[PDB]
């Protein structure tokens, strides 16, 4: 029993963490067999990034401009290219910790977790949501740009962010591992919105089945709704609208618990209008969006890697 | 920006755990060096549970009804001991993976990282506080004894929590790595309650710190207090006095905000004392109390 956020362990992704530096700029880097993948911005002046040209600023570097730092030891930049925002650097020697991994871009709505690096070193690790509109909700200071997000299958490491920027609201922005941004954001320091958020209502959904399977019953009520009434009362609130492949992918939970998708949703439905009233749900006063079906799964069957 | 619950990495701490079977239970073990450390309980079978004699059932046992396996290695046990409610087998291979470590019994009010384990895999990481009544609020399914909780200081795991068990009210109980539980359970399957719980009053604070070096900042107000009438309001609202040592320890925090401790309890007193009024600090409807001083100054 009990429902915590939890992370994926981070060794596979540890032992693929080095130190990237170009100029003054100290960021992180990902080594996967003999490529070091880190953001493009690394080759940036503090004033470059109001308005740079990347393919120009690329051309006046060489390999030795990109100082690679393997824990104490240096690794030799044998070749350099840029793929979309990121800078691949071809390395002497191919890294004998690399995993069994993949290249995913992930939808919004899904999970992974950030291992958060400075100078190349893991400091610590959290699970995020790409939230609908392509920001992420991380913690990230200076330095901290090149640390990935991640999931993992037993053995495969699917890597599916890059920590590239922060925006207005505090809320962060990077890329895939192929170099696309999540979202409308560029690598230039110029002002640029997300736009508004929506709530996910399919994790609401998940974490209300997880809140269930651990004793938590008081918001169960006898109602039931359609796929179009609840969305009705959605659009409201701010909640993204549901579909049939939402309620399909809640059927395990639905079935564990004997409780329909769309009693779940009468019971969100009277949440959202008539509030908590002060009560708590899995120790939380909100209703929290960042659990996938699969996430509650995982932690109601002890999944392990 | 951004403050988040983040675990330590877990790497060094994965490449310890291994399955330890005794019978028909399975549970997590961790080695270090050439022993292999995992809750005393593994002997039980569902019957004994209600009611052991640990020294009779051990006596019963062999090493070779201890199977231990890290990966698909099977270690040889050449040994067994009971430290307190922790089992001690002694392996004939040294685990190469061993990392610089110490065992540590760690204080209510700290924290640590638990990296969730089952048939002697990791399966994830989460923050926990030990809370002020021994208890820990995890996520722990069957199988998941054995798994442990530990902080990481540069290269050296300080290991802190070993889990045994679940108590009647959803929480968890378990031991230091020598065996000695924290709080007043026992490794026995009657009931059994934890204390009444109080809030960690030194980790709110850290925790409006953080809150305010992010942009947060409504609840701060012009209003300073002292020490005896904070701890007066307090009192009333089931927090824990705060102490001149649990001032001092807020001296980092309070100084690279400029934000004395005494006018962070003014906005602290008006929190509990007319509620939070449906707003939020830090995307939370609550006061957190499980990020201590430490954890804050570690993400800012
Ligand atoms: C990477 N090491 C940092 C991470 C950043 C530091 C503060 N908080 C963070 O998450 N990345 C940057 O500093 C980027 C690099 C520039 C650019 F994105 F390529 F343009 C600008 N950086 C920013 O994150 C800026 N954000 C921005 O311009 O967003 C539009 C800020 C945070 C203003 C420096
Ligand atoms: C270890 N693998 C499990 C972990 C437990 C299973 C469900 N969630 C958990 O945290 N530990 C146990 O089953 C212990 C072993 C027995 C004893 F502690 F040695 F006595 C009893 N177990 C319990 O956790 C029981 N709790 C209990 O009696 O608390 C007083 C329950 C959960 C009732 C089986």
């Amino acid at each position: 029993s009990g429902f915590r956020k939890m992370a994926f362990p981070s060794g596979k992704v540890e032992g693929c963490m080095v130190q990237v530096t170009c100029g003054t700029t100290t960021l992180n880097g990902l080594w996967l067999d003999d490529v070091v993948y880190c953001p493009r911005h690394v080759i940036c002046t503090s004033e470059d990034m109001l308005n740079p040209n990347y393919e120009d600023l690329l051309i006046r570097k060489s390999n030795h401009n990109f100082l690679v730092q393997a824990g104490n030891v240096q690794l030799r930049v044998i070749g350099h290219s840029m793929q979309n925002c990121v800078l691949k650097l071809k390395v002497d020697t191919a890294n004998p910790k690399t995993p069994k991994y993949k290249f995913v871009r992930i939808q919004p709505g899904q999970t992974f977790s950030v291992l958060a690096c400075y100078n190349g070193s893991p400091s610590g690790v959290y699970q995020c949501a790409m939230r609908p509109n392509f920001t992420i909700k991380g913690s990230f200071l200076n330095g901290s740009c090149g640390s990935v997000g991640f999931n993992i299958d037993y053995d495969c490491v699917s890597f599916c962010y890059m920590h590239h920027m922060e925006l207005p609201t505090g809320v962060h922005a990077g890329t895939d591992l192929e170099g696309n941004f999540y979202g409308p954001f560029v690598d230039r320091q110029t002002a640029q919105a997300a736009g508004t958020d929506t709530t996910i209502t399919v994790n609401v959904l998940a974490w209300l089945y997880a809140a269930v399977i651990n004793g938590d019953r008081w918001f169960l009520n006898r109602f039931t709704t359609t796929l179009n009434d609840f969305n009705l009362v959605a659009m409201k609130y701010n909640y993204e609208p549901l579909t049939q492949d939402h309620v399909d992918i809640l059927g395990p939970l639905s079935a564990q618990t004997g409780i329909a998708v769309l009693d779940m949703c009468a019971s969100l439905k009277e949440l959202l209008q008539n509030g908590m009233n002060g009560r708590t749900i899995l120790g939380s006063a909100l209703l929290e969006d960042e659990f996938t079906p699969f996430d509650v799964v995982r932690q109601c069957s002890g999944v392990t890697f």
